[PDB]
């Protein structure tokens, strides 16, 4: 409005500058760059002797880091990021926490910013920061900044984030919901797309704790923990087995059985489908009833995942007979009229696998029971209608099912 930048005690000015930037609506950031006093403020970061000015300066730049990637990039070009790194070793507790904050804002903005922060080796001082003497405010701030250090896609070089795993393992032991949430998010990022990464996460010994978090009374914690476990099962079988051996399935059942948040149910189904690829384990837990219940009653985003869970099991003989005895056919049949072609093909794949086992056990004088059951559930009509379908791939899949099991 009518500011005088008397920064050239000027702390008084730096405080106003900082407070102006921390305005909620229309923060006047770009006009601070017009005046061009950012390098002067960057010099104040290097004033260990006068930590109030240092604190108000760091805060003022943390605020500029918030928002858009530019004007975020001007803080990078000013050379403030390296200064924030060595501020993590300052004697002032308020400066250290502020330095942690600033680096979180920056790293979180983009993978380019993240990698830049990691290239300067911000990890090492950020970890030498968690201990018994660490307060709640610092504990929360640091775990969150760490969350952003691992966040983003493309992901950061695994081996840069790898030493976080030892610390993360301890952070999940906490009972603070803000710390637990971000820790699980951090872990969920470190398990995405690479069996090598998934293995490292298991070796840290976080799996048993994450199971307990599946029974947590707060979706903030429940979701990222459930996501991490979902990522662990997407890897190979020996990795998937480690979650099974930790009795994760009773916890997953609860999420389907009890009426949790719509999005949590669908994450649980997604996780179950990545197991069915060790199918024996899921059957013993009694998941199929609730999974069939979901496949009929629950809304489409969850049905889609349930369908995947069923089909993948039928891909991986005696087991299928139990699934049919749970009344899974009718559920699968009525989804053949679905608008989504991906789930229609998934259901065809499922019924085909069932019909194969139907023919198999028939040859042991009777008919194919499952083909009869499909016909009994109005399923044969729906399959015959797929011959008039737009998608050629579905016509083809529909025809080959008829020619093999109905002539």
């Amino acid at each position: 409005p009518a500011m005088v930048a008397g920064i050239w005690s000027q702390l008084e000015a730096t405080n106003l500058l900082r407070k102006l930037l921390s305005i909620e609506q229309n923060p006047p950031i770009n006009e601070v760059v017009q005046s061009g006093v950012v390098p002067r403020v960057v010099k104040f970061l290097s004033r260990d002797d006068f930590p109030k000015l240092q604190f108000e300066a760091a805060w003022a730049l943390t605020n500029i880091a918030s928002g858009t990637s530019e004007n975020t990039n001007v803080i990078i070009e000013s050379g403030a990021v390296p200064i924030f790194i060595q501020l993590l070793s300052s004697a002032s507790e308020d400066v250290r926490e502020q330095a942690v904050w600033a680096l979180g804002n920056v790293a979180g903005d983009s993978p380019k910013c993240r990698d830049l922060v990691l290239s300067y080796g911000a990890m090492t001082p950020l970890l030498s920061q968690f201990n018994e003497n660490t307060k709640l405010s610092m504990l929360r701030n640091a775990t969150w900044t760490l969350s952003n250090f691992c966040r983003g896609k493309p992901p950061p070089a695994f081996e840069q984030t790898q030493p976080a795993l030892p610390v993360l393992e301890r952070l999940v032991q906490s009972m603070d919901e803000e710390v637990l949430t971000d820790a699980c998010w951090a872990l969920s990022y470190l398990s995405d797309n690479s069996n090598d990464k998934i293995q490292a996460v298991i070796e840290a010994g976080v799996v048993p704790r994450l199971i307990q978090l599946l029974g947590h009374s707060s979706p903030s914690v429940l979701i990222p923990a459930l996501r991490t476990i979902g990522n662990i099962v997407t890897g190979d079988d020996l990795q998937t087995q480690m979650v099974l051996d930790q009795q994760a399935l009773p916890c997953l059942l609860n999420l389907l059985k009890n009426n949790y948040k719509k999005s949590i149910k669908k994450e649980a189904c997604w996780t179950i489908s990545n197991i069915t690829a060790q199918i024996q384990a899921v059957i013993d837990a009694g998941i199929i009833q609730s999974l069939v219940w979901v496949l009929q009653s629950a809304e489409f985003e969850v049905k889609k995942e349930a369908a995947w869970g069923i089909s993948n099991a039928t891909s991986g003989h005696d087991q299928i007979k139990f699934m049919v005895s749970q009344g899974c056919i009718k559920p699968l049949c009525d989804l053949l009229t679905c608008p989504d072609l991906k789930v229609v093909t998934v259901c065809l794949e499922a019924l085909e696998n069932i019909l194969v086992v139907g023919e198999a056990e028939k040859n042991l004088g009777e008919d194919n029971l499952y083909a009869q059951m499909i016909d009994e559930a109005e399923g044969l009509e729906k399959i015959e209608n797929l011959q008039s379908h737009d998608n050629n791939d579905i016509y083809d899949k529909a025809v080959k099912i008829l020619e093999t099991f109905w002539t």
